[PDB]
């Protein structure tokens, strides 16, 4: 995400600081952190007696029951990664490339064809069928999940700004461009102590508006403007929006500046979903994380039995 890191102001948090609240987890970004540090000794990535990889199983069932145990109670919010995927205020243009210029005419040589395989691998090991048996495995641990109307982070963020929960999960700070009250990092990978954003102390500290802190993320680079703004960095950035005359800056230097804005002013959200936790099917987790995907037996069915306990007591 927007590397804001050395320039805003962030607490660490303690685990017991977090217990009794309700968090909205980025499910994408959660993922691809398990993928990365859930290895083996070798730093190659988990995986099950027929080569497949269950990084992200082992951290999706770990983890939340790890937060569970402590009066965490997740939702966990994905992308809704299949074709349509219009944030509502994101129609106009693209999403991807489709659009314009593309690059579209006759083609489909041997080159073509070893290209058929160059495609679907561009889905990093995070495939959407991995992303799907993610899916499945939080419903049989009767752990509740939205599939956001498009990006993920920004309907976290609105469950946030709404207070259906405290905050919003991840490792990424970008949760704050969308209006996200809180962000808590670190919870999904712990080599550092959690960490606590709060954006009403970012703004009061650096003396800016939310608005500002949009553009000073332009500048810096979005996922929609890669390389941002002539190398600006945060603070050349800060220092032209102190000044007023940043968005004068960002017309001429960011096309589609406009657009940009209104993906997180206005991005497509949902109010259909529930945090409701349900008992877990203890026979259908082990037969898809022992049974079909290697995990230790002993372990699995001590940590089913101790999930089980949990929503039974917290319900
Ligand atoms: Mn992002
Ligand atoms: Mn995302």
């Amino acid at each position: 995400g927007v590397q804001f890191g050395d320039f805003i102001p962030k607490n660490i948090i303690s685990f017991e600081d977090l217990k009794g609240k309700k968090v909205a987890i980025d499910g994408m970004n959660a993922l691809y952190q398990f993928l990365t540090s859930i290895r083996l000794r070798d730093g190659s990535p988990l995986r099950n007696r027929k080569g497949e990889i269950t990084s992200a199983y082992n951290g999706v069932f770990y983890k939340t029951i790890h937060l569970l145990e402590n009066d965490i109670t997740p939702i966990w919010v994905f992308d809704g990664e299949p074709p349509k995927l219009k944030e509502k205020t994101r129609k106009v243009r693209r999403e991807m490339k489709e659009k314009a210029e593309l690059k579209m005419k006759e083609a489909i040589k041997k080159e073509d064809f070893e290209e058929a395989a160059k495609y679907a691998k561009r889905v990093s090991y995070l495939t959407p069928k991995m992303v799907e048996n993610c899916k499945y495995l939080l419903s049989l641990m009767g752990i509740p999940y939205v599939e956001a109307p498009s990006e993920g982070e920004a309907q976290a963020s609105y469950m946030a700004k709404k207070g259906d929960v405290w905050a919003v999960v991840s490792q990424d700070y970008d949760a704050l461009l969308y209006g996200a009250p809180r962000v808590v990092r670190n919870l999904t990978t712990t080599k550092e102590m959690p960490e606590l954003i709060e954006l009403n102390e970012v703004l009061e500290d650096l003396r800016i508006s939310l608005d500002d802190l949009i553009d000073i993320a332009i500048f810096m680079g979005t996922d929609y403007n890669p390389g941002g703004v002539k190398g600006i960095g945060f603070k050349r950035a800060y220092e032209l929006v102190r000044s007023g005359v940043a968005k004068d800056v960002l017309k001429k230097e960011v096309e589609y500046y406009d657009e940009i804005k209104r993906i997180f002013k206005e991005p497509k959200v949902t109010d259909n979903y529930s945090l409701s936790l349900k008992l877990p099917d203890k026979e259908g987790i082990i037969k898809f994380l022992v049974d079909e995907n290697d995990f230790n037996y002993d372990r699995v069915k001590k940590h089913v039995d101790k999930l089980y306990n949990l929503i039974a007591n917290k319900t």
